């Protein structure tokens, strides 16, 4: 990583980046990050860029939370991949400053979890995961504009999507064209 | 595993008076083969009761079944005996045996509790397989109601957690008719 | 983990405006740290908050009670804030948070539930484990109910197995004070 | 490996079994209570009133495998002689005890173990206070039968059992885990 | 990671602290720690010999030679070493919690304590296990004597608590004289 | 191995017992039950035990030890290749006059050896047994070779290689078996 | 292996015995049960050992050279394949006259190998023994081979491979069995 | 992990500014190098004044302890050598090696005593080099251990056969160390 | 490691003293040869000290430390602490003439070169030769250095060679053995 190593000299012009799985670590780094931003300037625009395959739910639900909590709008810009946990956060971008650079890729499909144990642990566990599949698909409806009966039915499996069917489905805003 | 002279290994010697011998954790190998011997002694003789011993642990309950299943469908009593401990789908089976014909030895060990599984994967695959092994755990609490005289409400509660029986206690149950005190 | 030059890793710059980042799990090391934090941020200045902000699985125990104990004795009230998830011994110290000034943000999840552990050897090694964590959950349960206002009754019920909560919920039951939301 | 006798064939346990002798020469599991308990229903059913001699060589092993063993030895009418040849040790010197009232042997140089059960807990801890009650309740019955078998109290078993206790042959026959020793 | 303090200079936590005479035995004693915690006595003791000294044990023990390292050097040095658990003291971490200065050892309410006899092993020859049982043995009896010394406890009644694991509260390790006073909140 | 019977079942029934590995509660279980099947076949005719181990488990060895010693029949001992450790306790234990080497023979004499792990006392324990099995090997070993207990006990503080002959002059064997 | 008997059963039906392995307890232990089976079948008639073998355990290949010296018939050793270290010690020790290699056949001879961990005096045992061990060999190679211990020494200080002719020049076999 | 004092020095380096080394490892190579490298900086920085080597080490290579315990000779400052926790092996062997009068241990200090360790794996000759290594390398330590506790070396090879533990106490009176430094 | 006001490695450096103290791989020999060169630049006339423990290592490692020794001008003085084995004992040889010493309980060993060789004949044969080369290229250097005839190094390597410092000079490995 070159020498500020490059991302610091990006966090000094407000530029976040996202580009890995997302776990507890990156969001405490990124929900760190938001915070510093709004501290330096409470008005200014915030960029969020988005190369990322997913992971935590609860760890991307930091990072949301913490974007909707702030003063300053977050732009989100998918550039590479927003799948899963990723292409959530891309959509949880200010209205109007969500975008995707043209051969990006955004991929929706259902949580992924476990459950091991009794036969009670197991159902906890099952309700545990379709109430978080339930609280996404609500979130992901008001910022889209979908229905929770088309995102259910479009999550159900993989669903890869351009940087143009990603606009038509309300994740992002616009294509930045170069 | 001794030879008993024509020559046969002990288990298969057994066999030969209509006994079978439950001695490991109930998977689909162990399953096919008490099922392979219980039908074998049905043809023997319909009508000349079966011994079943049951020292296990439990296991696979689909495997259980094929035991549980076959028992409930031959015609000869088949009696059961649990010597050292019968835990889980093997105190299942132990309750199956013929009404009257449940026995346990002075200080065998019974254990029942919820069955356990898993699931990996996407929400509605978890959903899939909790549904299923909820109807799964639904299905033996009636059949053990049935067969003990306890509520299904009780079984729930009783199993909720691993709970160990003494014989006696076993025997207050209903998940067996007769401690066998030796002579 | 980027620098932000004035040089500080984020972290360190969030600690110089008396924010402690508890983001992993909980074991002696993330204890000993966060320990070291608050009592530095006390000498820094004795009556301004400190803000403990929680996305944490849980861990140990003791780990998890270091940290409590020294919440408590110090002077600056320490805010607690959920960010995702607090679990177990995550809630726990969520709880612990000066009254008043305990937060999640909407999306966040709280789960509580009974410790767990582990004993193995001689029966007389057994009986002092299990004594040992039984112990450890009446004082754990005594806690929460005195942070609450819940009965211990109710604590011990609710917490027999894993319990999820919304942060809504989490108010409602008296682990935090107020849900975050936003302008 | 094990060699054959031939008379029809035998493998050497085989033809020990023929004259009413099993051999517990390994650790206790399942598989090996499933076999010797087998024996005993076997020899009852070839003689009812001959007594059998059950050698005893063993580690010791699982409590409710040995309790299998137990519980089939006081089931049948023969009269089991145990003999400790080697080591007893754990559940092994438990099934030496368990012998027909003036049948238990040990060989001068042989010797006996008795210690506490061991065992493991893992999980909730409504979970762990289960596995210990049940581990508690599981030494409580073991001592209480070896008090019977012994002569000796509860309480000095329990003392007695605290942690590994060896004791020679002729230790044991004094303690009433044997009848004998068997001098050459 | 341990994050930075700027006061200008710069320091790890752990370094700010112990610029307060603030130690951290906060993980297994090994000889690494023992060697490291020696050197921050040693040092503090230089700045200054009148000034208490605080060492914070959040320890499951370890090493009993490394502790004793610990254990030397704390009575060798003319400052006060208070001691004050905070989490776990168990085995070697809660024999040096007992050495602090008398009337400065300290727990905070939640604490635990345990104490136990001394693990070990050995392999090989009859007259080599032999060697190893009469050092562990001797081990032991040179621990006990200092437990009885600074609790006030009989060897004969601490041989007995150590025989198994003994957890006390912060409360308990108080009566039995391991800490002088629990540190409760204001 | 060949059949003509497997070789070794050939031999038993010439009241040959082949001792021919390491010496574990499998191989001490088989040989206590050749030895008794051997007195019930015939309870006057000698019995050749040959041995050729590494030694092995102390208790594995003292049940065939004390059913030697209980069994009617005269176990005669000979020891081919090497007996050491628990294989060269159970070479002194054939019957006197009848315990024998082949010339190349080797016989190797040591403490046993053992392990112990856990709390102090469990150590103890543990130490104690070793030591009180350490004296009772010693005692049976000075019965049979004619040596003293303090003999035996520096003898043995380090592996001791003897050569047939000197087997026989220690006692442990009668004579060396000369082609 | 096919049926006809087992092969090797049915050779040793003929009086062969098959030496085709590293030599272990397991294989000594066999082919000395095997010599003493042939004996009690016939004590006059030749018996033929069969050698492919690397080596192995010296004690091992000394219960063998001991059981063949000890025993009645002559055994005849016949090296086909290679004769390795104590192999080619067991194809040496054949009946006088009696021990051969077949023409492209290989014999290596080699000083022992083996290892010592531990404390000093440990380690000096084990040298100790493993010297001594040596000069045996040695000794009894110069008897069955003529050459002197000294030239024996020298010519085992590292691997020396021989075809079957120089095997016959320096006295571990008779004669090549040419075709 | 390793504390930081600012005058910026880790702990180490601030205790070798006031001439104290600190051996609180296994003996190996890396250990030897670092120890040597910092007695010829302090003998550079003042050749008059002590040096403290403060030891807590289970022992380890033998030629690295050589390589420390000839650095301590050569240099012209005395080395005071001080055993807390434990001394043993080659760690025993340089706590002996310190300036005669300035050998220290404090009381509940461990030093243990045995003859070296190693192994051999090859042909016999091979297996004679090693062990003719060994026992000049044990030779050799003797002589020394000799020289510096004033007690024979028939004494050492005796009381060095197995492992010896001594107290700081029994350590004086062997002449491993000069005084037991007991607490004001 | 600890530092002086530079970490002490880098302090001894300043005073023209280089630690070979660990098995000599390319690593190693890279950082000496930079070592010998920096040192020859700042002063060319001023001797440089090498202190060497090492139990030896790649031979073209080792050879990669002898030729920068032999062309620079300064003198490299070598220094036995420990032992120097294998490599390590013909670096220790290669000083400069009077200025090659050990410490009294120094270890000095002596042995032919170590290698592998696995595939076909021909390739077995190609690595045969290179490592008996290797062996005769080792020992002529050393019959130079140490005023033995090569036939008298070739038996004297054959196996383990364990000398003490005085025989090291005798041997005339060294020059002299540092007495304190
Ligand atoms: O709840 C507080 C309030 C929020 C706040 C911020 C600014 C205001 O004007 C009012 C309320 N809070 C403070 O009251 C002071 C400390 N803090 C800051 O945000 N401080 C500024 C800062 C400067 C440099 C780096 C990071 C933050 C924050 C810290 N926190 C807790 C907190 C901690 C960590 C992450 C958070 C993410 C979202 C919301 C709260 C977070
Ligand atoms: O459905 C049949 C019928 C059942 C039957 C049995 C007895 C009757 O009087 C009437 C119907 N069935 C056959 O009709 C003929 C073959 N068979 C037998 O049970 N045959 C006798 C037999 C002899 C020896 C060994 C085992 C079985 C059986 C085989 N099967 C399939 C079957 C196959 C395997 C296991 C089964 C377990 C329970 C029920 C049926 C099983
Ligand atoms: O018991 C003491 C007292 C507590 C104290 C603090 C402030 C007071 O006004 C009165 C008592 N103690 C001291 O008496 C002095 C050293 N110390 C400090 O807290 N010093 C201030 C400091 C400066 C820079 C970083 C960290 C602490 C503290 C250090 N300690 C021990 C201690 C050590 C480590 C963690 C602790 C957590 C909670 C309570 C005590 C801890
Ligand atoms: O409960 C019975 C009765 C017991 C019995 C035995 C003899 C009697 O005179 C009366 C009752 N039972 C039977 O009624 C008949 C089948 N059986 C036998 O023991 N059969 C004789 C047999 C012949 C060949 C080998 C083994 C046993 C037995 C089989 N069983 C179940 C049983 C099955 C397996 C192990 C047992 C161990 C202890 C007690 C019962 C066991
Ligand atoms: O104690 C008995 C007595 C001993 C006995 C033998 C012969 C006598 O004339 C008197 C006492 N015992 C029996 O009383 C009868 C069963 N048994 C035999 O040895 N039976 C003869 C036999 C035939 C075929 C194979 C093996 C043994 C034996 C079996 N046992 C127990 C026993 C079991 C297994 C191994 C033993 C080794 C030594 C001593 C006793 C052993
Ligand atoms: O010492 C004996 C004597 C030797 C003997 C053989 C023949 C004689 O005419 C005289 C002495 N010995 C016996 O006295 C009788 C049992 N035995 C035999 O060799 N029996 C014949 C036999 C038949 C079938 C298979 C193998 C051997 C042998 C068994 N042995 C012990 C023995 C056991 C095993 C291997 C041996 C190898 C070499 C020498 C003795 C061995
Ligand atoms: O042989 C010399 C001489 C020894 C010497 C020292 C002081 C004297 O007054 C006379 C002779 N030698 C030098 O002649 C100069 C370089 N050197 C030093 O010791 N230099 C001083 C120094 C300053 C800062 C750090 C370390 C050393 C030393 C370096 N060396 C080689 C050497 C190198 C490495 C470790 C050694 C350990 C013991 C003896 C010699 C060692
Ligand atoms: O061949 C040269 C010449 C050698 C030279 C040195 C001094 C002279 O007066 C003349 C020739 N050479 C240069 O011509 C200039 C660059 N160089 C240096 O040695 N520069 C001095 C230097 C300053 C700081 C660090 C290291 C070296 C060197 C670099 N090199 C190549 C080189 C590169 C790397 C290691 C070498 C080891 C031995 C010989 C040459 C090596």
């Amino acid at each position: 990583i070159p020498t500020y190593d490059i991302y610091s000299r990006l966090l000094k012009d407000r530029i976040i980046m996202l580009g890995s799985q997302i776990d507890d670590n990156v969001a405490n780094s990124i929900v760190s990050q938001l915070l510093f931003l709004q501290a330096q300037d409470s008005e200014k625009d915030i960029y969020l860029y988005i190369n990322s395959p997913g992971g935590s739910v609860t760890a991307g639900f930091a990072i949301y939370d913490t974007i909707q909590h702030i003063k300053p709008d977050v732009q989100t810009i998918c550039i590479g991949m927003a799948a899963s946990m990723g292409s959530f956060l891309l959509a949880a971008g200010a209205k109007g400053k969500r975008f995707a650079l043209p051969n990006a890729e955004v991929m929706i499909h259902q949580p992924l979890g476990g459950a091991q144990g009794q036969a009670t642990e197991i159902e906890i566990a099952a309700n545990h995961i379709l109430k978080t599949r339930e609280k996404l698909n609500r979130i992901l409806s008001e910022r889209t504009g979908q229905s929770i009966e088309k995102i259910q039915k479009d999550t159900d499996r993989d669903n890869f999507l351009t940087a143009e069917e990603a606009k038509e489905y309300g994740l992002i805003d616009e294509v930045m064209v170069p």
